[PDB]
């Protein structure tokens, strides 16, 4: 049945809630983003208004043939009426079209549920800043101390760096990325920049992310994998046998393959450096695993809720075990003793 940390007291509404049916009550359903644990249930069957972003919309429309009439765009940093019932939808730093969802209800309490999120300082000038937050519905994925990663920018950088060095040494080295979902692309976007070159894709994977509203792409991206030195394909094709067989495929124009794996955590973060990271190498065939998130580390976690001051959290991730949720009940209460609310 659907779970209590995908409703929303004191209104009709459920967050991320496709999978479990007719939801008894339900009178709106919003979509925080097109990620398939969230979105998983929705199709061209589906007949109840779901509320979302214009990017996530163009997905649903043009990816899962939802029918135009029950698709409710909104603006972000919009004071919205849905139902009766004040919204704001804020950008979460997670993949493209990706929000959190601001609820003013009717007897004066304010929700903010983050969907999935990568915390930054920059949240706190949305807004959020302009009221109090009584209930926070918290994405805590990576709620423990070991995760620790670097920023977005020194990963991009080492990445650039990478690819720039290895075809300048061989222009005859292929460069390949690693995809499962939307998100990410700033990893294959900067590495074809500094080369000059397009990204080459599948079909499936053009058409998707011609739905993202993303500046110049008709420049940055195309179909012909001919033109093409830096290509793109499933996460589960990067590893030496399914990059074997694709280098193949590219008829001796190409005698070396770098790839790169955009992982979430991976425990060679507790020890390493990103300066310090090395590949997996078969031949001429090397794998980087890059640590590349879209999810809070657990130190911009804990400013963001530090900052916010929430009067109760309700996690949304890791909440299918007794000693997670103790876990994490044990981490928010720290928390709250050393800032004081
Ligand atoms: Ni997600």
């Amino acid at each position: 049945t659907c779970p209590f940390y995908k409703k929303i007291p004191g209104t009709g509404f459920t967050v991320d809630a496709f999978q479990y049916g007719v939801v008894e009550g339900c009178t709106a359903y919003f979509l925080t983003h097109f990620h398939s644990d969230h979105y998983a249930g929705l199709s061209k069957h589906f007949t109840f208004p779901v509320y979302c972003s214009e990017i996530t919309g163009n997905l649903l429309k043009n990816k899962l043939h939802v029918q135009e009439q029950y698709i409710h765009p909104l603006p972000l940093d919009t004071e919205c009426i849905v139902n009766g019932v004040k919204v704001v939808l804020l950008d979460a730093n997670h993949c493209p079209g990706a929000v959190m969802i601001l609820f003013y209800l009717p007897n004066g309490t304010v929700i903010l549920h983050t969907g999935d999120f990568r915390a930054d300082p920059s949240m706190e000038r949305s807004l959020l800043a302009d009221q109090k937050v009584h209930m926070l519905y918290l994405d805590t994925t990576y709620c423990s101390p070991e995760y620790t990663f670097p920023s977005q920018q020194e990963v991009i950088r080492f990445a650039i760096n990478t690819a720039f060095e290895a075809v300048t040494l061989n222009p005859h080295a292929l460069v390949v990325c690693g995809t499962y979902s939307i998100g990410k692309e700033k990893v294959f976007l900067a590495i074809a920049d500094v080369l000059g070159s397009k990204v080459g894709m599948s079909q499936e994977k053009y058409k998707t992310l011609q739905c993202l509203n993303i500046p110049e792409i008709n420049s940055l991206i195309t179909t012909d994998m001919c033109s093409s030195l830096v290509h793109l394909l499933p996460m589960m094709q990067i590893n030496f046998k399914g990059l074997q067989s694709h280098l193949k495929k590219c008829g001796g124009k190409y005698n070396q393959i770098l790839a790169f794996r955009p992982t979430g955590w991976t425990h060679s973060n507790k020890f390493t450096r990103i300066a310090d990271v090395i590949p997996q190498t078969k031949g001429n065939i090397s794998i980087y695993g890059i640590p590349y998130s879209e999810h809070s580390s657990y130190l911009e976690m804990k400013r963001f809720v530090q900052w916010l001051k929430p009067q109760k959290i309700i996690p949304t991730v890791n909440v299918g075990t007794w000693k997670s949720r103790s876990t994490m009940e044990k981490y928010f209460r720290e928390w709250k003793l050393e800032a004081g609310y």
